[PDB]
């Protein structure tokens, strides 16, 4: 842009210089020496002089003609010999060298820039959220106050990088935060607080803050943030659920008090190896298989679907419906004891989780946690010798390996699995490049940080048409009224009446479900509906069915 | 400088021109018997050196060949090598050489007078500069830190010099004698060194910002014309804002300021609690409640409930904000006074819930600024 | 690459030449009725583009003027801009661009086979390289450390790649499948990661240098074809050299080696004293006498007098030298075995008084080297 | 050198190309078209073609002539249009940019380099030894293994800088250590040991090692070093001598057992304010004023010389002669108590000194000395408040301020002198740029590290014709034999007879001395000689006087 324009702007000047001279010449030849020259001769002459070719076939004779020739000559040397080779070189050669040779840190965004997604605080999660959602070519812009880090992210991108204080309002003004589509506040909690209060001072643009300590959750909504994600606590959960010898029930959401969305690791459970229709999970409980999570993907349930031990079943149903699956697994193993190696915010979160549903564990680390005063820790280097065995890794029913270094995690998983082939080992993979290797070391399940993080933010980013809608709302299930047996969702006109929206229609006699049905969907008899609206829209719903 | 070297070389070139154009007209006459008009001589000489080469005006004698060969090369050496080099070197070097690698300015020009020497850059001084360059005073900051001279050179509005502020030779190059005023905002021992050294070269007025108020008379002693105990003052402004029985003021942060503020609330007896993480390396006369205020029930275990005032005094604004935000959530009616190092965060401490905010940079600049034009 | 782009552009230029020289001869004939020999066409075309401009062969019709104007510019664009650029860009860029700022090599060519991947550079491997490039094997070292890739790139004899040795995509670019052998000389957890990852891409032989000998079977388990417990071995070589009653051997230095050596002198019961400064982060089974050996009567308070042998095992050669020098001064007849990390200091440990010197780099290279060509 | 040669080598080729072409042309014109051209025409043509001037007055006509013209044309564009502008630019423009833009670290010395002085371990002392002895333009070469430090020393020099391991023998080989004049080993003691053992492996070049811990002195001579300087211990001495309220006697050398070279701070002594002849120091004791040290300079004593309080008197005489000056000062003040603020190697050395001649002191510091277990230290920050007064700085007779930071030293000296105007304050100046300011703060005397260091090394460097001669020798004084009353030193021919050398001849009845007398010096009656030879040369001396 700014360099190419300067180029052919200067070419327009040169062509003007040409056409001018070629005519001044034809004038002089006529008015000085009495020679009528064709126009092309004027061009041909002028070119020949400036370019310093100088054929000498067309020359002047009067001193006056000498002067104008001398002039045109120099004008060739100044503008075709100096500037034009300079400009061709300066606009082409400078970018390759000046910008690799020394950083020219981008400090501001263009005036017109809109629709971008501001990333504040780069790390494995966000870096993975970027590589994943640039598959829709969103304009991802990351920001850093760290000069040497802006260097790295500028040479390898994918995403434009800005260098500056994320709290300085003037900086945020140059980032056109008002015209932004969404802002990801992935800094420290006090910086996240500063960040939000500052953005709320310039605009109202949606801010998804990733909070470290879950207690600071309400404090960041308070700082302005539209949605808060306690990632460290969540990953701890996913670890504690994966470690419980027999796959246990995990509660995801309490939609008012009507419906519970939950999940279940199929491992060590009578549904493992068995299929969906074979297990007949919906039939015996009345539950709703809203989706199955196997190989890092969200898929719709099928009857012919075999549940691997590695699988995770999402659920939806009443409190007495979930209860029916805590008995269809369904007995706890005697002498449970889970080693949690690593007392980060995650290992601590996981230990807080295994506390919530009482399973005794041992927290092993090297130094004491700067954050936690409520967890007793066994102190000692796990890498060095008999440390795990002195704690008694022998009577353990599960090892959760939670170091912030993947290479170490691998080496423990490798060390444990060698030492005990049959025990449940759950590891944690910061960088998702090491996921495959924790499995290959012997991990029964691997929780990739980057992957789980990106998936949450990603979903919260493209659901951001109704994510703050979904926030502060209740989701419910309604047995489809027989009056609408055979009628379209569109023909029924449910949303203009009630305000609720259909997200899923399952079969009357099947574990199969149709999720996010199109407006042209013809309803069926007995088909069980599951919708999302306000608490009060679930309410006025029952009329607009009775009304019409 | 670089421009002078350019058109000095253009004067030489025009001399070369007028000379050659006349040597030519001489030769044509004295070698081959051709009288050429002066303009023809210029026109020829230009045509040769510029290597255009029309060939309408040529010599014939071997002698004429020689002078033509000479004028030809002189064109290639001075219009083909130097003049494109010089146009490129004076224009292209500054954009690249100076962004690409630092050429640290080590000295001030001979004639430089009326400048205001800044020694020890920080939020205060940086704010004193943006504020008093609205009268376009020549602000010159100095640092012994190479990597810091880099930052301040690319972003300016003030020229930056790299060198030891205590080395007398350095101060001599800074023309301290002809200076209008000197701001000594370093450590107390450095400030002392700085003054004793300037008093050795001149008598130029020196406004020293003293950290520990006891060292105040020691710096006037080092030469300083006026001494400003900024940390003590900001503590005062905090203690005054927090009172305005069962009075009880939490002071979160035991810096020199929170300690100054606690020393202030002592002077007019109001009971307070000093909360911090580590013990103050400077104070042995204030009892401190030790514990991280960010982590959980720390403030409540001290009893933030029967408190009539919280003074939030961390040296990090983002943390101050997050406390003010945390306190005001926890207690809507109590007087919360916060402190804003960088004045970019002032608005946000208010927005968090601060009943009053004391901006360091702002209060500092205002004092120095006033002391500078009242000088 | 860069050379190809050059004479590819020369082929285009010669095409431009032969084309123009014929278009010209055509025009002269079809425009003005002048038959020109082919060489005249070349000679003209050269003369125009090169901007020489003799003016002996010129057109007269406006049409001829146009084609001449065209050929003229085509000379200025392709002989005046690109050809001097390209000669400069392919020649001048490598000397400057690559010394001036690093362009870190991130990947290996498609066809690269028969190479020996080095993972984890240090005195041993660096010595294994200088020794086995006497058969001109393609040694490629890898590092995730940017500033270390710089050093190893300017001083080589081995190509350097910058990247995570555990990232599978990185290993894919290194053509690990077509590799001849891989040397895993990282930490034990990294070595484990490294192997499990290579075993995921290929089955290429991996010689892992294991630090703690207990992790030996764990690395064969990670895939490694052969495991070398170098630290344990060097300890052995030290313990053997120090015996060869009242036998009593001082082992100065409680590294993995001095600890290995002490474990060795345990296996065939000879009483010793382990002297160090801090406690070993790895060993809880060796009692150590704590105290700085450099500072005064430390060795004599332990009783270096009734000792039958000193094993000097510091990870600094200059210190080892200074101890060996200090001991041999203090006791001429006692058996002193020292350890030489860098083999540049071997001669000096002898010269200080070492009865035998165990060079780390040398013993390491010899083992790996043998394991590499016996492979 | 290497770049200029490549330039005019290429100019020789160009002129060859010229003279060749100009003759090929004249040949062709004759053998192709039948035109005899003068030689100058050939040059003139050839120039005109290659330079792309192209007058077109002299052209060919045959196709053959076209070819050779086309050839000469291109040869102009390749060698006058590409290389010659490149080479003019590359040899001129590269040094200014390539070398400022990125370091090209000098890794080796030229083959022929001899007579240089290798500096190993740059610091205030050596940097001052360099600025001082480049006033004789010696080739000072400093060496460092620190890349970022080689950068600094290369841009500011004065002295060429080499980058490499000073212990690596190959490195030392490139430094041509064999052809070296002298080597200064100013590294750590183990590095100094390594350095010497390595140099002794390549050559025998003289090595002056600056030893930190004085106990390691004999260990470095053992490593090869020809002379060892325990600088830290010496500076401690100079501090302890300066602090003793009344100027005390300090013993410099025990030449066998015959003669003692000593010194005396004149401060607080009855010679202060008084002159040399007025005090009549030589007269009452028999001592020899070998030189006076006032303002950082070594000067010959004069009778009309006033001894300031700041002065230091060097001495030479027997054990009973020095004794006579420990009573002419001469009484110790009651209640002596010296604060030594700073427990470095120097403050510790100074405290070890004030121990040797029992004066009670207080060692104050912040942390405990990693090196000393024999000095009890009062721990506490001296900058912070009542720390000095709680130790009782009130009953102190002297403060020695010995921090490794000058700005702090200044601030203490400034703080003490404020607190106590009359007490003896001795400070220490690392960098000699701060010396003036310690005085201006109130220091009664300032010991500049850099200055005292350079002066020792400097002297040891230019005395290196007889420094190792002076080492292991004894210096003596002899009452000039009356037989040589009126005879020259040269006429006497003392050195070929005895082997001793005259360094000083003083007057029979004067405190004045003539030092390093020229060979043409006519002796006098009673004039007292002081010479330097071997222990055994002082012996055989008494014959060669009795012989003739
Ligand atoms: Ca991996
Ligand atoms: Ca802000
Ligand atoms: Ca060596
Ligand atoms: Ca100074
Ligand atoms: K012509
Ligand atoms: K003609
Ligand atoms: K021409
Ligand atoms: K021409
Ligand atoms: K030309
Ligand atoms: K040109
Ligand atoms: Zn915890
Ligand atoms: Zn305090
Ligand atoms: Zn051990
Ligand atoms: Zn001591």
């Amino acid at each position: 842009r700014q360099n190419l324009k300067v180029l052919l702007l200067y070419c327009a000047f040169l062509l003007v210089m040409l056409l001018a001279y070629a005519s001044i010449f034809r004038y002089l030849m006529w008015h000085l020496e009495g020679r009528a020259y064709s126009f092309m001769a004027g061009i041909y002459w002028t070119i020949t002089v400036m370019t310093t070719l100088g054929f000498g076939d067309i020359t002047f004779e009067s001193d006056a003609g000498y002067l104008f020739a001398s002039i045109v000559t120099v004008s060739g040397v100044i503008f075709l010999l100096i500037i034009l080779p300079f400009g061709f070189v300066s606009m082409f050669l400078a970018p390759w060298i000046e910008r690799r040779l020394r950083y020219h840190p981008t400090i501001e965004l263009p005036d017109d820039t809109r629709g971008h997604i501001l990333i504040f605080g780069i790390d494995p999660i966000t870096r993975t959220l970027i590589r994943k959602l640039e598959s829709r070519n969103h304009l991802f812009v990351v920001v850093t106050d760290n000069y040497d880090q802006a260097l790295h992210l500028e040479e390898q991108e994918g995403f434009k990088v800005v260098y500056g204080s994320p709290t300085d309002a003037h900086v945020l003004a140059g980032l056109r935060v008002a015209a932004a589509r969404s802002i990801i506040a992935n800094l420290s909690d006090p910086d996240n607080a500063n960040l939000c209060l500052t953005v709320r001072s310039l605009c109202q643009t949606p801010i998804i803050a990733v909070v470290k300590e879950p207690v600071h959750g309400e404090l960041l909504r308070l700082a302005g943030a539209n949605q808060v994600v306690p990632l460290t606590r969540i990953l701890g959960r996913y670890l504690g659920i994966r470690a419980t010898t027999c796959g246990a029930l995990a509660h995801i959401l309490d939609s008012f008090g009507n419906l519970q969305i939950a999940e279940l690791p199929v491992h060590g459970t009578p549904f493992a190896g068995k299929t969906i229709g074979e297990s007949g999970i919906r039939q015996r409980t009345g539950l709703s298989i809203i989706g199955v999570w196997e190989r890092g993907s969200l898929t719709t349930p099928q009857r012919e679907t075999v549940l691997t031990e590695q699988s995770l079943l999402v659920l939806a149903g009443t409190k007495s419906q979930l209860a029916a699956l805590e008995y269809l697994i369904g007995e706890a193993p005697e002498d449970e004891l889970i080693f949690i190696i690593g007392h980060g915010r995650i290992g601590c979160a996981a230990a807080a989780f295994l506390d919530r549903k009482p399973v005794p564990f041992i927290l092993i680390d090297r130094q004491e946690s700067p954050v936690c005063n409520d967890h007793v820790v066994v102190y000692g280097d796990a890498t060095v010798g008999q440390t795990l065995r002195q704690a008694g890794i022998d009577r353990a029913s599960g090892i959760i390996v939670t170091t912030n270094d993947d290479s170490t995690n691998i080496f423990l998983t490798l060390a444990c699995r060698h030492l005990h082939s049959h025990i449940r080992i759950v590891a944690r993979a910061n960088g998702e490049e090491n996921v495959d290797q924790l499995y290959a070391a012997g991990a029964d399940f691997v929780v990739s940080n980057a992957s789980v993080g990106a998936n949450i933010l990603g979903n919260l980013l493209e659901h951001k048409e109704s994510a703050f809608l979904s926030e502060g709302m209740a989701v419910f299930r309604r047995p489809l009224p027989p009056a609408m047996a055979g009628k379209t969702i569109a023909e029924t006109r449910l949303r203009p009446l009630t305000g609720c929206s259909i997200v899923a229609i399952e079969a009357p006699d099947r574990a199969d479900i149709l999720i996010s049905p199109p407006p042209e969907t013809i309803l069926a008899e007995g088909a069980r509906l599951i919708l999302i609206g306000t608490s009060e829209q679930e309410k006025t719903f029952d009329q607009t069915i009775a009304a019409r």
